């Protein structure tokens, strides 16, 4: 009786549930008429299970919302399925213009191939197609529990969640066998992440992070990784020689460097830039990339180090003196947009190891600059030594006139000018040539080099130190010939006035740094034998 009714109720209610479940294709979204009748069917179902949360007291907890949603999750598995078994025909149809649109060569039937990524960058597109239709379509038309049923947003997590699974054995399947190129996953790890951040990422589901699709394409990144350092060293090779063959020129007067440094950092920069565009949402992962291409930019950097070094000294031949200031100047540069890199690959925040490999290498690379300016002051050392025996002589012919009205007699002035002079066709035409053309860090690490030079050579050959020699039983050391009053004067006053030479008003070394220089007190020591009769007992 009252039996008869509830059985034909369910009955009822099921016979809904079943056209619900077939919502898209019982009702096409082409016609207007008939999402009328979509709309007309959810209400009439709404008010079947209405009427049984009330007359029928019973509990009835089938809550319309929720089998409206549990048959539209359905309606959505089957459309995956007829999606994803006419991916060709659906495609090629609607999104192919174009040259060789015919169809529909490769069975077994694409979806997927091992050979090919096509499948999936079709099946992406398709899946779009029904989203936007869920939204565009059929959620203006159940707008019935807007709180609880938003058909677009179920369209998109089903959708996402079917094709994720796909996709995650996809991976693992090309992970294995890896016949696509690298370019190839690159593009499809990117069409996905677009994808997920359009659709899925804002759904409460996901909203709590974090992905697990960027770990499908891990491993193809790190080869593309891998390929690509490849490619950077094989750009650095010939990024030089079109500098070499170019000779070095400065890029601009206000620019210090050569053109092949802003090629190396540039091309650096564009597979940062590749990386940087997956925004890969998994800082595990992200890590994993940086800590890989701070050995890719290391081996790199280090490769330009390398190549100079190996060629520097060839370059140290005076006719071209400019050049070899050059080279030193790249790699200042080196130094300096390595450090602009390390802020883009995101400073402090930057995994550790990846920050330290960076460190470990601004650090080796700014040794090369000290082996570089070193071999280059030592360029010169051959035509230091001849200016300071040349300058020792001068400082042996000097003696004192004044003793008759000889008003022609030289000042302690004047003498010590003309013991400076021979190395003084040094300090006007190159440390003015230097400064011109040099980073003040390279510069000042020239200068401090030369100086040492100078002071070296110095304590070697005006000095004269005196010999060993037999003396009863053993070896010992014989006296100093001591330097005349005049002459101690001359050589103080020229030692003062090479010192300024170096401080340059401001422009060169500063006084702190000569006046502590070892260097400096390792040659007033050894004046100090020879200078024993203007030396201060207690000063």
């Amino acid at each position: 009786g009252k039996e008869r009714f509830v059985k034909l109720l369910d009955q009822l209610h099921n016979s809904l549930r079943i056209d619900l479940s077939m919502y898209r294709n019982n009702f096409p979204a082409s016609s207007p008429e008939r999402l009328q009748d979509l709309k007309s069917t959810v209400d009439l179902l709404t008010s079947i299970t209405f009427f049984r949360m009330k007359v029928q007291e019973l509990q009835s907890p089938p809550r319309a919302s929720q089998v409206v949603k549990d048959c539209v999750k359905a309606c959505l598995n089957s459309t995956y399925e007829y999606i994803f078994n006419n991916c060709h025909e659906l495609y090629g149809r609607e999104y192919q213009t174009d040259p060789a649109k015919k169809g529909e060569v490769p069975p077994e039937e694409q979806g997927p191939s091992i050979k090919n990524l096509d499948f999936w960058s079709k099946l992406i597109t398709l899946i779009v197609s029904i989203i936007e239709e869920d939204k565009n379509s059929y959620t203006p038309c159940l707008n019935q529990f807007p709180q609880e049923l938003n058909v677009g947003k179920i369209s998109a997590e089903v959708m996402w969640s079917l094709f994720a699974q796909d996709m995650k054995y996809a991976m693992e399947e090309h992970d294995k066998h890896r016949l696509c190129k690298s370019a190839d996953y690159m593009n499809l790890h990117f069409k996905v992440k677009w994808l997920y951040n359009e659709y899925v990422a804002e759904l409460p589901t996901f909203k709590d992070r974090v992905p697990e699709y960027p770990a499908w394409f891990e491993p193809f990144v790190i080869q593309w990784l891998d390929e690509n350092e490849e490619v950077s060293r094989d750009f650095l090779h010939g990024a030089l020689e079109r500098d070499k063959k170019d000779g070095f020129q400065q890029t601009s007067e206000h620019a210090l460097f050569s053109c092949s440094v802003v090629d190396v950092f540039s091309q650096l920069n564009q597979s940062f830039e590749i990386i940087k565009k997956l925004e890969c949402p998994d800082p595990q992962i992200v890590g994993h990339y940086m800590r890989r291409f701070a050995k890719t930019i290391s081996n790199v950097l280090l490769q330009y180090a390398d190549i100079v070094s190996k060629d520097f000294a060839s370059y140290c031949s005076k006719e071209k003196e400019k050049v070899p200031c050059i080279l030193m100047n790249n790699t200042q540069q080196l130094r300096v947009q390595l450090e602009k890199m390390f802020e883009a690959m995101g400073g402090k925040e930057l995994d550790a190891e990846a920050s330290g490999t960076l460190k470990e290498l601004q650090v080796k690379l700014n040794n090369v600059l000290d082996e570089l300016s070193h071999v280059f002051a030592t360029s010169f050392q051959p035509h230091i030594e001849e200016c300071v025996r040349q300058m020792g002589d001068i400082l042996s012919q000097v003696k004192g006139t004044g003793n008759v009205p000889a008003s022609a007699c030289s000042s302690v002035a004047q003498d010590a000018d003309n013991v400076l002079q021979p190395i003084m066709d040094l300090l006007d035409s190159n440390l003015t040539l230097f400064a011109k053309i040099c980073e003040k860090t390279v510069l000042k690490r020239v200068l401090k080099e030369l100086w040492k030079l100078v002071m070296n050579t110095m304590e070697r050959t005006i000095v004269l130190p005196p010999e060993f020699s037999k003396l009863k039983d053993h070896m010992v050391r014989e006296e100093a010939k001591s330097l005349t009053p005049k002459q101690c004067a001359v050589v103080e006053l020229a030692l003062d006035t090479i010192k300024q030479y170096f401080h340059a008003g401001g422009v060169g070394l500063k006084k702190t740094f000569l006046e502590k220089s070892p260097d400096l007190q390792s040659l007033r020591y050894a004046l100090s034998l020879y200078t024993q009769a203007t030396d201060l007992l207690i000063k």
